[PDB]
């Protein structure tokens, strides 16, 4: 197993950290301030989740990234650059950075829109801000539940995408995705293909409304 | 059998016009200038005689006589094509919008304009407020719009976006007649944003898979 740092204490971070730990990886979870995160009483609260996953350990973004071989970005999209900067470019250099964030924009009305979008992407922004990291955009196109148990929606009949400049990095991420139950991994190409992957979110949001559930997924039929 | 006007002489317009004529509809195909179009270089002049029931005429002349109108024009020019068709000829009728507002001004692959906070489907609806705009079929290759069974046995999804639920219901019936068994109503015309925004990944999937013979399926 690998030493994996999951930056994010929300549903995605918890879901991924728990699943990766169950697969035999040594998993740490990154947060801005561990004391503040553990002190949160409002919901569930992170302090109620952590005791159920005894093999997972909490620390600040910089501390978890420095100790990990591979890093997973599961932070709020609008804050991902800030989170990763706090993690430290020096702690990301030469390592695979799995980017699951969506750059949702909740500033000017509902449902959210994307920023950046179309001619740019959060995946690209992360890669050019941290040029020595090996960014792989993946898993952002489905509900957290399906990232680790895709079988819950239509017997696991679905597609997952990878985007990234380093083919060897994408191959390693594909192996991890397969270990999580994803049998159809499609390589969209370089990191600029994160634009199309991120741009699936607007229809995802409308499908959630139209279908009355987040238990659905995209399948590329061919 | 409805009177359908298909605005567009490219692969989408030809494919849709031919399929609808084969289904029993009285189909007309719209172009800017019939004389100029037939004078080109397969060429439209060779396609047209193979579909004798389909009639070619100017945009304004096909829309006036039609009961339902299909937009199959270049996305960047759709507002101009429909303006030429005439707002008076679109009033009270279903306007099926298949166009994608691809933007080729800054190289390849194309991006979208409008995008994100706006869509071509919305632009069309607010420019022609009395038309009943329904965004659909823009998310797949022309071949699959009329014969979806060609890709993975037809296991795919098609979307409808539009403000008028009765208009969407009529379009859903037409889509079913074309072989689309899974029609998903995304909601109002602003949901055309998500439908149009599937194109960037579509373009990369075409490159990644080496074929246009694929489709989106929403598994649930
Ligand atoms: N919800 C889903 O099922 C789903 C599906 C696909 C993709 N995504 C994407 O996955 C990401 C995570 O979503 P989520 O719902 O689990 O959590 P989230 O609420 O979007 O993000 C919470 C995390 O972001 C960090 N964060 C928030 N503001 C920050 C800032 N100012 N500076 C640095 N870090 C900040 C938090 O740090 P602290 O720990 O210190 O609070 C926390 O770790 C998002 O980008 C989302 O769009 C979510
Ligand atoms: N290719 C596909 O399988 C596919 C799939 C899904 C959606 N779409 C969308 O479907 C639409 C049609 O695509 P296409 O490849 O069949 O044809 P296209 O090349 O995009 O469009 C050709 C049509 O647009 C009209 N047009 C071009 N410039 C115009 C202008 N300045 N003013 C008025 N009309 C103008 C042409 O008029 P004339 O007849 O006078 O030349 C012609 O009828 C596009 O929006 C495209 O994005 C295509
Ligand atoms: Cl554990």
């Amino acid at each position: 197993g690998m030493k994996i740092a999951v930056l994010g204490t929300g549903t995605v971070g918890r879901t991924m950290a728990g699943a990766l730990a169950d697969l035999g990886h040594e998993v740490t979870i990154g947060t801005r301030d561990p004391k503040a995160t553990l002190a949160r009483a409002e919901p569930p609260p992170f302090s109620q989740w952590l005791p159920e996953h005894p093999h997972v350990h909490l620390a600040a973004f910089a501390d978890v990234a420095a100790g990990a071989e591979l890093v997973v970005n599961a932070t709020e999209g609008a804050s991902s650059i800030a989170a990763l900067t706090a993690a430290g470019a020096e702690n990301l250099a030469g390592k695979i950075l799995v980017d699951i964030a969506n750059p949702l924009d909740f500033s000017h009305g509902m449902p959210p829109t994307l920023n950046p979008v179309n001619t740019d992407s959060l995946g690209e922004q992360i890669q050019r801000t941290f040029p020595e990291a090996k960014v792989v955009k993946t898993l952002n196109t489905m509900n957290a539940s399906l990232m680790v148990d895709p079988g819950r929606a239509a017997g696991g009949d679905h597609s997952v995408f990878v985007s990234g400049n380093d083919a060897a990095a994408k191959a390693e991420v594909a192996t991890l995705l397969k270990s999580l139950g994803h049998q159809d991994v499609i390589d969209l190409g370089d990191i600029t293909t994160a634009r199309g992957a991120e741009m699936l979110l607007p229809v995802w949001i409308r499908l959630w409304g139209a279908l009355g559930t987040a238990n659905f997924n995209f399948k590329i039929a061919r």
